[PDB]
């Protein structure tokens, strides 16, 4: 039994187009899409006011399609999981830094996380890399002054994600900019033929953060969407795929994977455990993480017994199924941290 998973590069607020194109796939091949994964520049602007948070050049200060979906005028026909890129309503994603549905059928993975679906474990790393900002905390609530920095990937995700392949493998990992160096691991000449501008960066092209995470977790697949081209490469056991932007034929591809089980979208248990155990570093809602704490030090405290109780409590308060919630995003931010804190404090440490 096989599951077909649509994989998409940059959406740029072309949601209706994306869906029509996925619809054409099912009509043209007779296959069913199990779900969709998108690697960024989602531009999930709820209303005109959010334009303030979209860092783009003036000619691209456009609302796009998302608000139709946010309003219920359109309805996404496939469960769509995504990470943030560099063109985002960054305020919305910060409210949802711990993940959340931006609307029915569209689930944001957060700054980073692992989820479960159909027997798969899927890791996500949002943003693009700029060294000047990799140790910057998030400040909350969102401020228009933060438009330039919110979408830069922080170094700390490396510590949050690095233990996630201890108990089983990672099937797919998602990022926006490419893992640094991976450009060298495919037919780069053929690529430079089409993207001569990529050539100056040499092996340094891409995110050192994503390089480390890939070298550490070694997922079956790593999927990325920043570059506006298709590209394939292999780094040991990992299949790298890059995808272009909606409107071009190299934007959408498909993974045909064994389906061992059909199972609703779920929080990953190891991820939940990391999330709870790192709470002390995230305890200040106005500014996090507090890196006077050591993330890996906090995660070193994980135990079999402790993990079990954590999952038990998560199941009690939040549930393992990731379910649609229509409260406003600022309400969700407070609600998810409330329970993370409550769980942590129930552990007694
Ligand atoms: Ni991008």
């Amino acid at each position: 039994q096989i599951q077909h998973i649509a994989i998409v590069g940059s959406v740029h607020g072309k949601y209706r187009e994306m869906y029509r194109q996925l619809s054409e796939y099912e009509k043209s091949t007779g296959k069913e899409i199990s779900f969709v994964i998108c690697t960024g520049d989602m531009q999930t602007l709820r209303y005109e006011a959010d334009l303030v948070y979209l860092k783009v050049p003036p000619k691209y200060k456009q609302m796009g399609d998302f608000h139709l979906y946010y309003e219920g005028k359109e309805k996404a026909p496939y469960l769509t999981l995504f990470i943030g890129g560099n063109h985002e309503s960054s305020n919305v994603l910060l409210h949802l830094y711990n993940g959340g549905f931006v609307c029915f059928n569209m689930y944001y993975l957060g700054v980073c996380s692992c989820i479960n679906i159909n027997g798969l474990r899927i890791v996500g790393v949002s943003g693009i890399y700029k060294s000047f900002d990799e140790k910057k905390p998030y400040t909350y609530p969102p401020s228009p002054n933060d438009v330039v920095s919110l979408f830069h990937t922080r170094n700390y995700v490396i510590q949050m994600l690095s233990n996630l392949s201890q108990s089983s493998q990672i099937d797919i990992s998602l990022s926006h900019d490419w893992p640094q160096g991976i450009v060298m691991k495919g037919n780069y000449k053929q690529l430079y033929r089409f993207q001569p501008g990529f050539k100056k960066d040499g092996a340094s092209l891409g995110s050192p953060i994503n390089k480390v995470i890939l070298n550490t977790l070694k997922p079956k697949y790593w999927i990325s969407g920043h570059m506006h081209c298709e590209y394939h490469a292999e780094e040991g056991p990992t299949h790298f795929i890059a995808l272009g932007k909606i409107g071009y034929k190299n934007a959408i591809s498909y993974l045909d994977l064994p389906l061992k089980q059909k199972t609703d979208l779920e929080y990953d248990k190891d991820w939940v455990c990391n999330l709870i155990m790192t709470w002390p570093a995230f305890s200040n809602k106005a500014q996090f993480p507090d890196l006077s704490y050591s993330i890996s030090e906090l995660l070193s405290k994980r135990t079999k017994e402790l993990d079990k109780k954590i999952i038990e409590l998560w199941e009690k308060y939040i549930g393992l199924k990731i379910i649609y919630d229509s409260d406003t995003f600022d309400i969700q931010f407070t609600s998810r941290r409330f329970y993370i804190e409550k769980i942590y404090n129930e552990l007694n440490i």
